[PDB]
């Protein structure tokens, strides 16, 4: 405020703004042009930084009053863009951006991810803005009442279906082999949510449907990573999908969702969990397989696979590099996230990611029978206290962090692309 | 005063006190009366809560004059009834309490689980209270002399015996496989402090004795776990036996006793720690298997299994759940804990808990062979340093705040009994 | 308070039986006793200070926390700022003259400094901070490595190629036998390995060995050297303090630099993955090593150990590290019953990454070393060790080894 | 017993014993492969101990087994460090004692090559390993 950090910040916005405005199309610049709108960025973000590094909690205390409005990530940055121009690109700069090829992009969002990263290192607004983030979702509170009703939803991607007291996930994307995207994690929250306020439901269940794609028609398929053509094409949001998977649905199969003071008890489990099952077929890959690394058991087919392909040219694999060694070992965990390699369903280390291994003829018999080994009361008591030293609230808040800033830098990487 | 809170929850319970009161005792229970007492307890519980989330330390610091007087649990949570009545139950409630079937009881000990929590979540009171269960009980302090003159003492639970510089502790429970309660809490941790402190024992032992039940006659048995009897009944205490365990002798194991100012070198030792062998015979089962994750050598024979059994309906296995991963992952854990596995001495995943299995008739050999191999002044020092790798002092603290709510909570869910 | 003078006092009455005693290996018995006795109400007196003011004593010696010392640097700045609270340049000199079964144990005071330091959330993120900047020898020796591509060294030889930092043990006498010579060669060769733009990956393995028990067969480590142990010759600051907030945590988060070039604000550490060759064998410092690297290669007649369990000292911050490697069980048979897997047992699959024949070691090197390449192995590697080691952990885990190897140092057994 | 390692016709006679003793540092081989000769009787025994597949890994291939990997049970018995080799050692002689060892011994012998097997493989050698002598590569 008055080491004036910000007006520097400031002042460096309007260099790039003006460079911008005033030197040729992206690849139309010559090597000196690009040296000097480069230079300007960089100013720029070295200043994003430093400005936080000081200002977050204020930053974040006028955005949600004082630490009195939960705000999920989307409404937070925009707010963010308009309350402070120039620390956040505005929507309409993340339209722009999305407009042309990663590689033309000023790359904006890694403004957002200094602005993630700053928040969520703050002690004050770091678990603020988590807990902000387990609250259930507006779609998913919607529904709530005809899910509780019908026991069936059936979203573009998922498909929910209560059957026991199971809130039986399936990923139906027969079209791609389920690649995760912007809307295919939409409705995993939506339907995480749902799973975890419906009363009905017990033990929850994730699965890949049935593929309809030639090389694959006839068999279930769990997971083939992250919809590459949006990381070519620009569809792959900082926010509205690498962070929001993470601090979201993903972090509701560990902790969870956070309701309101309603109902009894709440004052000694402010959120609601459940223990999950997933079931592999074919493979699982990518964001999918980051995906087991929270499950309470994981089924899986003898002939399924499982790898962080984005060793060699590409982002970070999620929260796998905070996971991968907890269960493998730091030897195993870089051999498969840094050398790529590929652990198969009936090789011995498998065991240390499967808790079972099964041919098709029976996983299905196999899957029902743990369905039903979950349902107890300490299997909750028990649960919950293994998370709790399994992962730490300080411990997984500090790797998001640096993760926001981290990623972001390897979206517009140039190797990436 | 000021805050408001103290009158509230003063009140909130003010009004079980009526209600219970002028209600028949339970069953009586006109009904929905309970749904009455029900909120009544919860209404004060959630307000016992609020109260030490703002409160505690101040709250620890008259009851122990600024953390200045190192109190146990059974004095702290006492000094806390007469200090502070509503906040936690009398010596009398608890009395009237502990003389009912704990299948209906009004569940004071929720009380007294609100209050180990926010006493160690505080960074303040944490460590103090930790520190004062690390410090030698009376009853051994007492004990110590004729100790070192005799080289044995017989208790109830266990069986003390200093022999060739070790500490032979033999939990001796024949008739009913070494079960639980606090007359085997309160011979353990007088024979582990008695072991710690006799200037004549370097390395400490812990096998079981052999049986007398008809069942396992002839034979030894490690331990069977949890006396169930006393917990149906009513009444393995959550301070007394539960918290006790786990913050005084299981807890010195790993970090030693902590002694008054006197011998020279306490500026840097303060505790007096010495390694740990442990034996398994027939068994381990429940608490039993619990402390194989604190021992620094371990036995079992071949013919001989661990597990912690209550998977779908029992109670939280101690710090098994803050343990167990660290030994053999995620799946492993959650399979062990969560699923009830069993695991036998001579199948390879055995290894991740034990260290030698080997031959019943060979045993004796081992044991006697291991003992001689923590001798050292570095073994001590590496012991210490390894230790502190594994379990931070702050990871312990944190795990035992939620434990202390969540295993009451589980000690009288409903479920349990 | 007025705990200050009353640790003078202290080192004061020690000062004094500094002299009158006569020379350590005649006294008696209440001559040794009274010493001993003076020593510890000093030290523990030394404790009692710093725990309430160690903070202002390093903001003193650093003006506040404004001005990065490495630990010879701030050791020394601490003796002739506060006389009293750890030993002066020569007090140590007649220290290391003698052997180290005859010291006094003045080492011991600055590990009960060194400890307080870095148990503050504040001095000690600022000296571990001020042990990843590049090491002066290491600035002084850049531009002629760039320029050249080789740099010869006392115990280490580094040599660029392929963007390969190559470093070479070799200590073509002594099996690589550690000593605070090579820390220094060691630390500048990780530097410079940094801080050379040409370099993007990092290797680690043993020059050849002349000595005849292994002439014309390569050795990764033997440990520390028994020898200038007994001897007096290593240092607990100036060698196993420099050795693990210096080279080895380099090997983890790089060089902390100085904001000069473009991205200081993403990453104010440069880092490069670093691959580790083992030939032979890695005893002691040797092993402790690959618990860093991201990558270990061994020929399958190798093993590895700290067999340091019945006598010798802390195997460094190995029962930090091994615990995560290979669970609390195996850590400790390890550790403390001195126990060693062999490089083709299952268990050793645990530490070591490849393992292959000497006869093709060379090529499983090579080929090992070009798939570390791309700029997303610089970023999941430094997630990966966000998450393994923290820097709490490791600050917490640097503290008391501060002085409990400083007692360990100074034990009968281990003398 | 093996100390350091057994090469060759050393690890052929390893096909022959009771018990087979080998410090943890250990290996064994007969890694004439690519132009020695034939490793001895190790064709027809190899077989019994480690199947046809590792069999061939071992004289085919030349491949060499380690005292520790686990394929190493296949051929000897025990394996401790050096420093506890002796009383492995020790202990190892007086649990061979009795008249029963002798009888169950013969009989185990019995089974695994008999008497026409020895031959019939004992021959071809005969002739076989002639050839192999007087071999350009060999030489
Ligand atoms: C899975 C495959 C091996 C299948 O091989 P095939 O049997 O050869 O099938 P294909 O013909 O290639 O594909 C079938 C079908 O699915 C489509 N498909 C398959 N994978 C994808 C992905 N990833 N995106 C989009 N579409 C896909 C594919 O385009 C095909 O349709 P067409 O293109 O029209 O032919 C292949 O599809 C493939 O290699 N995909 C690459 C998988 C991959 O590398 N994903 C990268 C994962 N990287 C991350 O998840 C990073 C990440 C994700 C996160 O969620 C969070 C985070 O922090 C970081
Ligand atoms: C061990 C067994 C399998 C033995 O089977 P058998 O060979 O069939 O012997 P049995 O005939 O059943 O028992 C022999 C004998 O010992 C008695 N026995 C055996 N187990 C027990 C227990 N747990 N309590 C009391 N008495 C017991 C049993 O009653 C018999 O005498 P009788 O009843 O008169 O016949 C059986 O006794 C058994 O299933 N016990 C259940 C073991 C168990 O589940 N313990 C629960 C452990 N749960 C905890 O420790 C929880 C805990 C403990 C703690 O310390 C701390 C903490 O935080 C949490
Ligand atoms: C490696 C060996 C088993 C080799 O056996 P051999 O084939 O029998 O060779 P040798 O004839 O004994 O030795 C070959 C040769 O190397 C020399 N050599 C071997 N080891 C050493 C060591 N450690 N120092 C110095 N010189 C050595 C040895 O003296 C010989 O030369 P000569 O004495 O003139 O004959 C043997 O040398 C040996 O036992 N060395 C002991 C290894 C050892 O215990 N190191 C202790 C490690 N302890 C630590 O690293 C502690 C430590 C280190 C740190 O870096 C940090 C920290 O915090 C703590």
């Amino acid at each position: 405020d008055t080491d004036g950090l910000w007006a520097a910040l400031t002042e460096a916005a309007a260099s790039v703004e003006k460079l911008l405005a005033t030197l040729p199309e992206h690849g139309a610049r010559s090597s000196a042009e690009r040296a000097e709108i480069a230079a300007a960025h960089d100013a720029a973000r070295a200043l994003r930084v430093r400005f936080l590094d000081t200002h977050a909690d204020a930053v974040y205390d006028r955005l949600t009053d004082h630490r009195r409005v939960h705000l999920r990530l989307a409404e937070l940055v925009e707010a963010a863009a308009t309350a402070f121009p120039g620390l956040v690109p505005t929507q309409q700069q993340l339209a722009v951006e999305r407009s042309l090829p990663q590689a033309a992009k000023e790359g904006h969002e890694i403004d957002q991810g200094i602005f993630l990263r700053a928040v969520l290192r703050s002690p004050l607004a770091g678990p603020h803005l988590l807990d902000a983030m387990l609250r259930p979702t507006p779609r998913a509170l919607e529904l709530l009442p005809e899910f509780v009703r019908t026991g069936e939803v059936e979203m573009e991607a998922v498909h929910l279906e209560r059957r026991d007291g199971v809130a039986r996930l399936t990923m139906c994307r027969d079209d791609r082999l389920n690649a995760e995207d912007g809307q295919q994690v939409d409705d995993m929250e939506t339907a995480v949510d749902l799973a975890l306020l419906d009363p009905g439901v017990r033990v929850g269940l994730l699965r890949g449907g049935v593929m309809s794609h030639p090389r694959y028609r006839g068999k279930r398929v769990f997971s083939a990573g992250i919809n590459l053509k949006y990381l070519s094409q620009g569809g792959i949001s900082l926010v509205d999908f690498l962070m929001r998977k993470e601090l979201g649905y993903i972090h509701k199969l560990v902790r969870g969702v956070l309701t309101n003071d309603d109902r009894p008890g709440w004052w000694h489990s402010p959120r609601i969990e459940k223990p999950w099952v997933a079931a592999v077929d074919g493979f699982a890959i990518g964001g999918g397989a980051q995906l087991l690394l929270v499950f309470d058991r994981v089924l899986a087919s003898s002939d399924a696979y499982f790898s962080l392909p984005a060793a060699k040219e590409g982002i970070i694999p999620g929260a796998a590099n905070l996971r991968l060694g907890r269960f493998a070992g730091p030897r195993v965990s870089r051999q498969v996230i840094l050398e790529g390699r590929r652990i198969w369903a009936k090789e011995p280390e498998a065991r240390l990611l499967v808790d079972e291994v099964v041919e098709p003829d029976e996983l299905d018999a196999a899957i029902e029978r743990s369905l039903t080994r979950l349902d107890g009361d300490a299997v909750l008591a028990n649960r919950r206290m293994l998370n709790l030293a399994d992962e730490s609230p300080d411990g997984f808040r500090a790797y998001m962090a640096e993760f926001a800033l981290m990623q972001a830098l390897r979206l517009y990487g140039h190797d990436v692309i």
